[PDB]
């Protein structure tokens, strides 16, 4: 049972296919159309079924060419409203029918952000993009909005002819709209079954550049050249990922660089990974996010979590593969450096939530929890830490990678639970069951807080970061003169970020130390978003009033939640910036992504 879905479960009926025909109306901020669901009964004498919806207007439901009865239930908060459909003829087990639902979305759809021309790079055209994970697909179309059900899909999308539509699917042509010569229809096919959280749409003034044999980058024209360079390692990462995971089954691997309000670093929409433009550091240094989205083509998109309580299966295995791709490209010492950084992010999340908090468990219970409120680094890093621990326990990365490949092959096209994973781990490692039974499974999977054992990490690349951080933390006023730009000369961007992260873990530092850091290191000049984020948090938490306009600008000029939520929270916690933080939120809230708007409002206690 999926506690986040109000739809008929997969034991009752299963959507096999969606045919979406829709029109994007930027004047009304609506998507209007038909969703034709091919549904297979899983029981005898099926006479009704229930779909998820959220803020959808339903015009009619058509089966066998006639309108049928349907009823929308009372709204259940973030879950939306269940839609019960009375079938005209009882179905036997395995019988399939087509249900055609005529619907329109709400301008406030939590799946969608509608941008005005002034919010875009080009300033002439508007822009739309979706983000369905976890349970926002129901705010675009009626569906069994659960990852326990996988379907293929086809779509035809009518847009103003000056604009381009793309989806999480193979492009299947474009024509003038035969109903309206001011519009174009773009067609799409997704022939690999997916959970519906992977459906995605973008409409805007998009251009493409080829960067590899199976990859185009898409953005507004102003970002194409920088994006092509930034993501040039993509084909190399795809080849490594195929070596680790088995064949790439999805045909194309395109990248779409969204406007700056995209809420996440990336989203693994099949055939078309969506990425934040905050990756555009100019030196490819944030390419781990691409390695992570590539990895999801296996762990998440092929093997899927059955319910959101088991989300760690998706993210932990993806971080694990991501860090192997980066280790194959840049060395094993680098993989251990990134692994140890992730432990630090886990320490931070556990300290923030508290060590007894239920969202620090690996397997969570999202009954009556908004999944967007539970989202954190925990499933990423506690999930990675478990796999990295098991790697060490079971004989190292070569051996554990054999398990990963076999796991993907076993559960390809399926939706699974933690128990399914664990049973297969035990089956695969049958000759090492004595080692597996040493694991404290109850603590790792079901207990809050830090895991009960910390893995072993190579320290080679970390040591200079720790040493410099400790020099600053232990410095007194009379030591500040000893710091110099030469301190950084042998540090990569990754090490500078880790130096900041280590130092931020001990924040605040005295204001004179932070002033001295700017004087000698000129961190205000650095445009790398991860470095800048941690530098600005360090400054604000250390009560540097000069950093307030910089922090407010970064919090509002982009909307990646990783950056925006903690910058707003730091600014609200500094008495000198509190009022500006709340005022700035209130002035921007109407033109924010709807999920970001909600979560920053929760964080700032501003309703
Ligand atoms: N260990 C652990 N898992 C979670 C968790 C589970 C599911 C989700 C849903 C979600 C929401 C938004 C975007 C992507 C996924 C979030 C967190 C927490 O702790
Ligand atoms: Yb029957
Ligand atoms: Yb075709
Ligand atoms: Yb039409
Ligand atoms: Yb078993």
């Amino acid at each position: 049972v999926d506690t986040c879905s109000l739809a008929s479960p997969a034991s009752v009926c299963r959507t096999k296919h969606l045919h979406l025909r829709c029109s994007v109306d930027f004047t009304r901020r609506t998507l209007t159309g038909t969703a034709a669901l091919t549904v297979q009964s899983q029981e005898d004498n099926l006479r009704s079924l229930v779909l998820d919806t959220k803020d959808l207007t339903i015009e009619k439901v058509v089966i066998n060419g006639q309108e049928v009865k349907y009823a929308l239930g009372e709204r259940q908060s973030y879950k939306g409203s269940p839609m019960e459909i009375s079938l005209p003829i009882a179905l036997s087990k395995n019988q399939e029918i087509v249900i055609e639902i005529s619907f329109e979305t709400s301008p406030k759809s939590s799946a969608l952000q509608w941008l005005t021309p002034e919010q875009t790079s080009g300033k002439e055209h508007p822009y739309l993009f979706s983000q369905c994970q976890a349970i926002h697909c129901r705010a675009i179309l009626p569906c069994q909005d659960t990852p326990s059900v996988k379907l293929t899909y086809t779509a035809e999308v009518s847009v103003p002819k000056e604009l381009v539509a793309l989806m999480s699917a193979i492009r299947d042509g474009e024509t003038p709209d035969p109903e309206d010569p001011s519009r174009k229809i773009y067609k799409f096919i997704q022939k690999v079954p997916i959970p519906c959280y992977l459906i995605a749409l973008v409409v805007g003034a998009l251009e493409s550049r080829q960067i590899g044999p199976r990859t185009l980058v898409w953005s507004e024209k102003e970002q194409v050249e920088k994006s092509a360079y930034e993501f040039s390692e993509t084909e190399s990462m795809l080849k490594i990922a195929e070596d680790l995971g088995g064949p790439y089954v999805w045909g194309q691997y395109d990248l779409l660089v969204l406007p700056p309000s995209f809420p996440y670093g990336g989203m693994e929409n099949p055939c078309l990974t969506f990425v934040t433009p905050t990756l555009l550091a100019g030196d490819k240094s944030l390419s781990n996010v691409i390695a992570h989205e590539i990895s999801h083509s296996w762990t998440g998109n092929l093997v899927t979590n059955k319910t959101w309580d088991h989300f760690w299966l998706n993210e932990g295995h993806t971080v694990y593969l991501e860090r192997h791709i980066c280790g194959r490209l840049f060395g094993e010492k680098f993989r251990h450096f990134n692994a140890l950084g992730g432990w630090g992010e886990l320490q931070n999340s556990v300290k923030t939530f508290g060590e007894t908090h239920p969202f620090t468990k690996l397997v969570v219970d999202l009954t009556d929890i908004d999944p967007d409120v539970a989202y954190s680094s925990v499933p990423y890093e506690k999930g990675f830490a478990l796999l990295f621990y098991l790697e060490q326990l079971l004989g190292g990365p070569e051996i554990f990678l054999g398990f990963l490949k076999a796991y993907v092959e076993k559960f390809s096209y399926k939706s699974i639970t933690t128990d399914d994973w664990k049973d297969f781990l035990y089956s695969y490692f049958k000759d090492k069951v004595d080692v597996l039974n040493q694991v404290d499974w109850n603590a790792w999977l079901y207990s809050p807080g830090l895991p009960p054992i910390k893995p072993n990490y190579d320290m080679t690349l970390t040591n200079a970061c720790i040493a410099l951080s400790q020099r600053w933390i232990t410095a007194k006023e009379d030591d500040l003169n000893s710091f110099n730009a030469t301190d950084l000369k042998d540090l990569s961007s990754h090490q500078l970020n880790e130096f900041l992260a280590q130092t931020l873990q001990r924040a605040p530092l005295p204001l004179g130390h932070i002033k001295r850091m700017q004087e000698v290191y000129n961190f205000n000049a650095i445009n790398n978003s991860e470095i800048r984020f941690r530098w600005l948090r360090l400054c604000i938490q250390s009560k540097w009033e000069d950093a307030i306009p910089l922090a407010l600008k970064m919090a509002t000029e982009q909307g990646r939640m990783k950056f925006t939520r903690p910058l707003f929270k730091d600014l609200a916690a500094f008495d000198k910036s509190h009022d500006q933080a709340v005022r700035t939120y209130q002035e921007h809230k109407a033109s924010m992504h709807p999920v970001t708007a909600m979560l920053v409002g929760k964080d700032l206690k501003v309703d």
